[PDB]
């Protein structure tokens, strides 16, 4: 028994076809079955017929009789249909609403999640489908990881390096940092952990979280965890009030912090409040900041990634009283200077997925961007408080959507709080880069800002361009473009002092033939959010889609403290460019 994800309504019947079996009323769940492919259904039994050898399952051909069910076939003299008056048969059968339209719920339960206009749905639905959506994407998401084979130790030719051997009749994931595989020991009786890993061609390069001697027989999964049901929306109810709430102000705050003060009291004059911080504005600087004007405040610090969290934890024991604050680790190494698992203490730092149930007076979720509408509801689920601030930047990179093929996600779709943030704008906005040389700030704020993000440094004069498309390769799942790492080569003959450059690009196999060819420490852009480099070289590699992104652009250009080249294979981001050009030599 439980609540119909449509209209609310009690019911003793969920979809069975359903990988997530979401309750639904009798109108609802008819609504559903005659409209779809969906035709098990689910109660204090499942709607089966219970004939000895009989495969009916589909509950259109299908009687109660008795207190059994039955088909057409072996159903008794005395049976009604389980499934007729528009209305299908269970309890609270006189309690039961519906709906004008069923569509959106049929699409998001139907759907295999690799067109973007399932995304759009799952953001623009009532909030209800909202979570069911949420569930059914991850869900589909940690099942997909199943269908990939084993990979198995075959040979360890060095350390660092090994030789796979791949199970037969599946396919084999992508091979980049986004896949992190699970090792395992062949045991007695079963297997055992053995640290979590990655893994990049050469034979294959292995980067694992610990160190080992692993040898031949050891195999590697994608760990998938159970996904739980969800319960709190993706936003709790909006409040705006006309004086600060459960939070009292100090009355001596620093020069450091002053630039944040109006924004600080807002975050006391409504339930919640979203910032806007692009690259090097300050949003850890913010959040920090937020504890010393409400210094008697409780805060759950919280973020997706356990590096995020860490990030706060670095900028807190700057600022904060060390003994007041607590890193939440669940039984990966993260900080380690604040006494571990202490939920009662003043200062809480813990990734979504660790969070206990708690109370606060305020809650600020970083790195926004990267949250997805199910870590939203968790939050919400965990953590009541009386008010909430979501940092991030809609204009930088969303977590990964493994299953989406079919057109781009836009930034108003990556979560509820993008969606505001793209459609109303933000409650608050850190209008000036203290990172990146100006022509860099010019280029990114005309780009995704709207102009109105302001330079703090000037020109450094150190930002290049070259228009330059090469000659593009793929291996499995990646692409690589010599010719552009030929020219960054050629530029650091004439150029020696760019020695010291990061080098970026979208693609992990341009990376690694790049680091051989190059010797510069690489990332993927994807990688490189949230750190910063005096030097970047970065090559486009491909004219994509995944390429062009705008939010990936921007983060790519914005990693620069101080020079940047662009080796570029998109007229028209080279176009928006505010950089030097060069020719090819
Ligand atoms: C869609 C695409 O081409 N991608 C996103 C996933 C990682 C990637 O395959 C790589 O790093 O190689 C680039
Ligand atoms: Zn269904
Ligand atoms: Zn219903
Ligand atoms: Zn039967």
């Amino acid at each position: 028994v439980g609540a119909c994800v449509l209209c609310n309504s009690q019911t003793s019947l969920r979809c069975g076809a359903c990988i997530r079996r979401p309750f639904l009323c009798c109108k609802c769940c008819y609504d559903h079955v005659i409209s779809t492919s969906h035709k098990l259904v689910l109660s204090v039994n499942p709607y089966v017929c219970n004939a000895p050898g009989c495969d009916v399952t589909d509950v259109t051909q299908l009687y109660l009789g008795g207190m059994s069910y039955y088909c057409k076939s072996h159903k008794p003299p005395i049976s009604f249909p389980l499934c007729a008056n528009g209305q299908v048969f269970g309890l609270y059968k006189n309690t039961c609403v519906g709906s004008d339209n069923v569509t959106d719920f049929n699409a998001i339960a139907t759907c295999d999640w690799t067109n973007a206009g399932d995304y759009i749905l799952a953001n623009t639905c009532t909030e209800r489908l909202k979570l069911f959506a949420a569930e059914t994407l991850k869900a589909t998401e940690e099942t997909f990881k199943l269908s990939y084979g084993i990979a198995t130790v075959r040979e360890v030719l060095s350390d660092r390096e090994l030789h796979l051997s791949w199970e037969v009749g599946k396919p084999r994931p992508p091979l980049n940092r986004n896949y992190v595989f699970t090792g395992y020991r062949v045991t007695k009786n079963s297997k055992v952990q053995i640290g979590e890993y990655t893994f990049e061609k050469g034979a294959v390069v292995y980067r694992g979280t610990t160190t080992y001697k692993l040898n031949v027989g050891d195999y590697f999964v994608l760990t998938s965890h159970t996904v739980m049901p969800l319960s709190a929306p993706t936003l709790v109810p909006q409040e705006h009030y006309v004086r600060i709430t459960g939070l009292y102000p100090t009355l001596n705050i620093s020069d450091e912090f002053s630039s944040n003060v109006a924004n600080y009291q807002k975050v006391g004059m409504q339930k919640y409040s979203t910032l806007q911080g692009p690259p090097g504005t300050g949003k850890s600087h913010f959040a920090i900041g937020l504890a010393l004007y409400y210094p008697s405040a409780r805060i759950v610090y919280t973020a997706c990634s356990h590096a995020a969290v860490d990030a706060l934890c670095e900028k807190a024991l700057k600022y904060l009283p060390i003994d007041k604050c607590s890193r939440i680790i669940p039984a990966v190494e993260c900080f380690d200077k604040f006494k571990v698992n202490s939920t009662l203490e003043q200062y809480v730092f813990c990734t979504v997925n660790a969070l206990p149930e708690t109370t606060a007076d305020i809650v600020v979720f970083d790195e926004i961007s990267m949250a997805t509408n199910y870590d939203l509801s968790v939050v919400n689920a965990r953590l009541r408080a009386k008010h909430y601030v979501y940092i991030g930047d809609p204009a930088q990179l969303p977590a990964p959507r493994t299953l989406l093929t079919k057109g781009t996600l836009e930034p108003e779709y990556f979560n509820s709080v993008c969606r505001l943030m793209k459609t109303i704008g933000p409650d608050m906005f850190l209008g000036t880069c203290r990172r990146c040389p100006a022509e860099i700030v010019d280029t990114v704020s005309a780009l995704v800002y709207d102009n109105k993000l302001k330079a703090h440094k000037d020109k450094s004069a150190q930002c290049f361009k070259m228009f330059y498309k090469g000659v593009i390769t793929h291996d499995v799942s990646s692409a690589i473009n010599r010719p552009q790492i030929g020219v960054v080569r050629e530029f650091l003959t004439r150029n020696p002092a760019w020695r010291k450059a990061v080098f970026i690009s979208p693609y992990n196999s341009q990376n690694a033939v790049a680091s051989k060819i190059l010797g510069l420490p690489t990332q993927t852009v994807d990688s490189s959010q949230g750190s910063e480099y005096d030097y970047v070289i970065f090559t486009q590699t491909t004219e994509t889609a995944h390429s062009c992104n705008v939010n990936r652009f921007n983060v790519a250009i914005t990693r620069a403290k101080v020079g940047i080249l662009c080796i570029m294979s998109d007229r028209d981001l080279y176009d928006k460019l505010q950089f030097t050009s060069l020719e090819i030599p």
